[PDB]
């Protein structure tokens, strides 16, 4: 099992040491599309970051119902818990 926390911890940490995306603005109460305007290209690393970190591939369906950080980390700890 993983936390959400310790995840948000290696999100922030990838985000930054990709885009440069400060981790620190990034918060569970950052809007991800309202407020950072993610792109593809923010999308694009993260999702090979993301099948690469858990093993599975994701689907594009997800990703559009994603609105916040939070969702992100609750959706990855729980299709990865199990």
């Amino acid at each position: 099992m993983l936390s959400q926390e310790q995840v948000l911890t290696k999100l922030r940490e990838w985000m930054e040491d990709l885009f440069e995306i400060e981790p620190e603005t990034v918060q569970l109460d950052s809007n991800l599309y309202s407020d950072l305007d993610v792109d593809s290209i923010d999308a694009v690393d993260l999702v090979v970051k993301i099948k690469e970190l858990t093993g599975k591939q994701v689907k594009p369906e997800d990703f559009k119902n994603v609105r916040t950080v939070l969702d992100v980390v609750t959706v990855i700890q729980n299709m990865t818990a199990e």
